[PDB]
């Protein structure tokens, strides 16, 4: 049924832009970090570190590469 | 070459946490309520379709998602890996 399969491609590109508000960045984000002080010490001086200086290129590229196609043929409405 | 390895696995391990923190019960909520709210614009036709889909489909079209996500193929494109 095509107009399943247009639906369900229409909510997968909502979903892409939806997470790539700069208010879901940041609650992400600030989520990790907390996930950093379940540790150390000197493994949560990196950690932080680390979230900070990758942790937004992280979040909008993987967004970018979401096939709405994929999504929709694995649920068996494409 | 060595120091490599590491950034690309920092990188790797990187996608694998923030994925499993977006799949959560605020942003679950926020996805289904702009479902719905899109829905509701579309032509009549279309619009009711929409949420019968959203109604069987909606809530797992995140996990979905989350899953198809390849922590390595977003390293390659950060040059990273």
């Amino acid at each position: 049924s095509d107009v399943y399969c247009e639906v369900c491609e229409f909510l997968v590109k909502e979903v892409t832009k939806l997470i790539d508000n700069n208010k879901t960045e940041k609650e992400i984000l600030d989520a990790f970090d907390k996930m950093c002080s379940k540790l150390p010490k000197s493994l949560s001086e990196e950690c932080q570190e680390v979230v900070d200086t990758y942790g937004s290129s992280i979040l909008s590229i993987l967004l970018e590469e979401v096939s709405p196609e994929l999504v929709c043929s694995m649920l068996h409405l494409c």
